[PDB]
DNA sequence: CTAGTGCATCTGAATCGTCATGACGATTCAGATGCACTAG
DNA sequence: CTAGTGCATCTGAATCGTCATGACGATTCAGATGCACTAG
């Protein structure tokens, strides 16, 4: 087990398989390696031990970088990364800290990742460091071995499920929705109570199957995802009409001198013949903010203002693009509309569902919830930010709103 | 290491140290799992290790299956599984067959997936077989080391967000290579005809009774018009779930010297809880454009006018009212409300459905036509300002989409 | 002298003639034409009359009585062949019958002028609950704002005086307003550096000079065209509104709408240019009428004015087209006016919004009600792509605000 | 009917009059009040009349003439006393004499207007060699100027379709006609027009004041705290945004929504005042060399950053409250403000938007990309509430632009 | 004696047709780069 | 783990065809400007 303690300025660990054979290798290579994460060297080494003395006595006494400005520092020799990696005093210096499981590098895949060679701060109250709760919250969540062995098992199983009755999980909900429909439908005569039942029996089984897509189907493709999605946007949505895919617009803002072209994935029309824009995203992470506030203010993710963005850009492209875009849409769109109705780009607007808000079992502030409520509002050309919960949340009040 | 050989009709497993110590582990507890993925009984050894050879020298045998009709036989006891798992000649015996990367089971999530007890034909001519080029094809599929790298990379990324603006894209560069690998074969879609009938029964229903109010029931009052349309509303917008009606609405600046209640007729509240105000009228013949353009543009008409007004000074007592009035029509409309869920005055919007167009029978100019799109979109807190025949018009577009 | 009488269900008026004019002439020339005018505007043939003159009877104890209508269903019906018009004439029991109705200063028709305006064949109906009826309170404005021979010699009369004050002088008032200006600016700069005191007063100065040649305008430039009046206005829209950096005049924009077969070029009066290069345009109303709001509210809500509203939809006909161009239509308007821009500065289309001048509102003179009032803030910040609209008097209010702000 | 005839130096003129009108009024009118009036527009004395009628003769035989002037130096000479005016009228020989000279179709006097604008004592001299002389091309201009009988017609239709818009549909479109009309008879001419050079250069003055402090703040007064950088940029916020009128700083708003239990005070920063009375938020922020992109995309787009988004996050908390505050929050702001304000204004919250001044965007210096350009600029206009989120680099570019624009 | 209507005449603007030109988007093709999979 | 290598991708000339805009020339219709008669 390795202890770490701190003698003045300098931090001293203390580390105690043969003694002997760990100085050999420190004789041999002049570099040593504890745990095949700790990289050590002999200059590493405060004293040497003798060979006279029992090496079972004797503690390993190794430099693990200097304490200054309030922050142990560790630099990359050690860690055989690139830049530092700064520790506050908060944090307790442990094996844990700077290892996963079945010895993978932490602070490894954070070097691979940062492209500046500026050092990783964790803890205190400089402006670029990482708080403590999101450093215990990526010691939780870190992809180790049995992360990924967890991800290996459930993809080989999604792909494996893809080739025999992919959507047999739908197909059964939709099999109970139709024994539930010729329960209901005794009479061939439709009256709003029979209807109101039916919108029970359709809301159900649409808030079913998104929240068995949701337990099982998370480690999809993004398109996969998508096209989970796709027949259930125009009856969670009965506005829009048709769910056009692929759409390519015409984009002059990015390069001035020609034409770009950029491509919707899911875009929606309703009965006037407007276009708007979905965007259905896979819920990788489950949040939808951002776990410290900033300035006693909860602040979206990366993933929210990624949609928002992306949305804000295809609204601009339409809206620059104009009746030639109308032209346009309408000449590649034709066949699929209904006869009569043309595109019109007539300030569009979009719907976002993004990701999970864990508003349910609690663990949230009034605070968070108010700031939750003024981020789904806050926007300009967006009528809808949902989460994936919300629409669980809409589709539940709609049905015991049917109900009574 | 693992050498895949095949002598008579048996196949021969060498493992290539550590030779001892499964020999010694298949004497404790009768069983060894080697790679992780086989398992080998004492049974299972061609020939039996010796202890006064040595084991660096001796090497394993283990006959891994029988070779009947061009068919190797691996039984279910070596692979963890129930059913049996029988493999073409043509499909070369290795180890990247049986295990794909972090030594997860390919016939082990397969057995678990399949319902019949037949067993697992891999090549040949059977109709029960798994061909053998749909099996390098999920083989392709499988995640390598590629992916399990990217995996990491954007799950750290996913967590770390918001926190460290130097980081690489990592969740696009994951999403990217994701979308190239699609589980789902598209083919198996969910057939939601059954559905979208009724659907079209209950769009058709809606239609007829309007357009059966519009030929003979405008001798009906103002009252009695409102009433016909009050339970297709909810039907017709589906985003509103709960219609309200005689709303009592406090004026604080009519009368600045005391309190006015003033009246919504009919109010409605989405599955989020916000209230909104919908204004049914009696149509006439012509009540959106008055019939001579002022300064060759079309003007709304005075009964469109008081309309809009009407309506305007429901969401003006609404704002003004603030936090008093959620607290007031949510204790007013807790039992008429889904439980949990509460009246908030965030932002209230109108929708007028008023008049009919007479686009067809009248032949309104495209000057005309231009002017009637303009009063529509022309009002900042009107959604929606509809006639009779748009709100037909919308109809009959959602119905030519649910068929086609 | 005529007076009206109500016998039964016909309405009954009496000719009482002069008693120097000859009576006799009404009945000659009903024999002569079969048709009779007396005094100018009541037309009458020889069914109308009741009672044909005796000749053995004395003309002048002799009073003509004519048919001048038919009251049914509270309403006097006046034919439309009395008052020389094409339809009808639908008077209600609450306006009392005179000369007064049907007749402005020196024998004006009314009636006849309002007919000319209307294209259809329907009637005109006066006061009471028809839905169609001009109201009682709108009739005695009307009758009071006629355009009678007073009304017309002291339009031409002023019409006529401006366009000989354009001739010789031109503007003076505002240049004496600007000497004033130069005068008091004089007095405050004592001093090269400027200080933000002296910016206030300086600022004071010239709200003071742009609220008094805008009431200048208000008081002595009504009866100008609207290039005329636009032309007094565009040199300080840029100084009222100091987000906008340029005004652009007559600005060529093009609409596939109106026509889908071929494009058709409309003009934008003014248009303004952000500091960005963002392009908002600016709708500048000649004050023709001096109400903003409908005289009687519709159903207990005020409206607003058909002039009101037909300057919000041209200004919307500005903004579809501007947004329905997109960034061809920024391309073209960058291309055109590239050299009245700042350098390196382009026009773009960006959400373009309006800004509403129309015409005056009557809140000084303390005869709107709360309601009134509450309607009149309503419809202020009722539309969805005019981030102001301003009356005249607003426009003042809002001055004098900035002066007493900027006074301390 | 009018007729002039010159009779060697002296010009008279035939009164013919009517068939039907009896001019024997001209010389009754000349016996009691001894001046007459003929056809609204001349004044005659007795010494006028050529000839004195005679009782014995007929009247209606006799055409009267009225001596108009004296013409000398080819040059029409007529009286003031004629027209009624103080000043003589000069009338060149090759312009023929003729009523429509003077007289409109309202029967106004041209040279009556004239005189009444004219300030010197000179008289009115039309056509001729002299430079004081009005030409005969635009006194013809002036005459093709003034209102004919189509303009009357064209005025009195639009002002009863001014009164009657809202109550009668079926009018036709008279006010379009009588201003389309109007626009092609212009009053003003560009030569006239007012040149504010002078106070165009005050406001030159002013806005390089602001410039040079504020860029003078940035590249010195880094150190500066937050609250005291909020304190150097209250006096510049009115100058740079004048549609607000007042600073108001922490302002006490009323919180509902974080302690549903108890209410809390929020503190807006700084809160800006309409002069309508609508209450706004200004955000004035310390500046930073990247505070507006995360500088790497997220899905090849720049997401903003962690500071921006809180700052957005804080005036959307300000925003919420007031809007959630109602009309109580009208009553309690107009109650703590109402010294602070001008007289007659009251707080309104009427859906209440911010103003973000945050940090410099680093163009130049960083030689961003246009899809990062293009990024930034959807960042800048995202949000809702937000109307105008800027830097200090582009408030500075704003500045510039101001002062290129004023300067031509 | 102003209010009101009818008419002949000149004129300017909306329109239609045609022709010319230039810009713009679709298609091809190739050179090169970035990616990603696999073997020593 | 790292280098070789094949493949998918982006990007720049480069051609081509079509469309959209502008300008000119005839045309006709509605507008506008006077005369002109008319009513006790």
């Amino acid at each position: 087990m390795l202890q770490f303690s701190f003698v003045s300025n300098d931090v001293v660990m203390t580390y105690d398989e043969q003694i002997i054979w760990v100085w050999e290798s420190l004789n041999k290579f002049q570099t040593v390696c504890i745990s095949r994460i700790f990289n050590f060297q002999l200059q590493d080494l405060r004293n040497p031990p003798s060979t006279v003395q029992d090496f079972n006595d004797y503690e390993y006494s190794f430099n693990f970088g200097t304490l200054n400005n309030e922050y142990i520092t560790v630099p990359g020799r050690i860690l055989s990364i690139n830049r530092d990696v700064l520790i506050h005093k908060s944090i307790k210096l442990e094996r844990k800290v700077f290892a996963s499981e079945r010895n993978v590098s932490i602070f490894g895949r954070l070097s691979k990742l940062l492209d500046h060679t500026n050092p990783i701060i964790i803890g205190g109250d400089k402006p670029e460091a990482i708080p403590k709760s999101v450093f215990q919250e990526l010691q939780s969540k870190f992809p180790n071995t049995g992360e990924l062995d967890r991800y290996a098992n459930a993809r080989v199983h999604a792909i494996l499920a893809g080739y025999l009755d992919g959507m047999k999980d739908a197909r059964e909900r939709y099999e109970h929705y139709l024994n539930r429909k010729t329960v209901i439908r005794k009479t061939d005569k439709l009256d709003l109570e029979v209807l109101n039942k039916l919108e029970i029996e359709k809301y159900t089984l649409i808030r079913d199957i998104i929240q068995d897509a949701l337990n099982n189907k998370t480690n999809l493709s993004e398109d996969d995802w998508q096209s989970l999605m796709i027949p259930f946007i125009t009856l969670l949505f009965p506005k829009y009409i048709k769910v056009l895919e692929k759409v390519k617009i015409f984009d002059y803002y990015s390069n001035p001198s020609a034409k770009t072209n950029r491509f919707i994935d899911i875009a929606l029309v309703d009965a006037n013949g407007n276009l708007d824009i979905i965007e259905v995203k896979k819920p990788f992470d489950d949040k939808i903010l951002r776990k410290t506030p900033y300035r006693d203010n909860y602040i979206p993710t990366s993933e929210l203002s990624g949609g928002i963005m992306q949305a804000e850009k295809y609204i601009f492209h339409l809206s620059k693009w104009g009746v030639k875009g109308e032209k346009e849409l309408t000449n590649a769109y034709k066949n699929s509309l209904p006869a009569g109705m043309c595109i019109r780009i007539s300030n569009p607007k979009a719907i976002i569902i993004v990701g999970r808000d864990q508003i349910a079992n609690g663990n949230m502030t009034d605070g968070q919830l108010l700031d939750f409520e003024i981020i789904k509002r806050k926007y300009a050309n967006m009528i809808d930010i949902l989460t994936y919960d919300d629409l669980l949340r809409r589709l539940n009040n709609t049905i015991e709103a049917l109900k009574g």
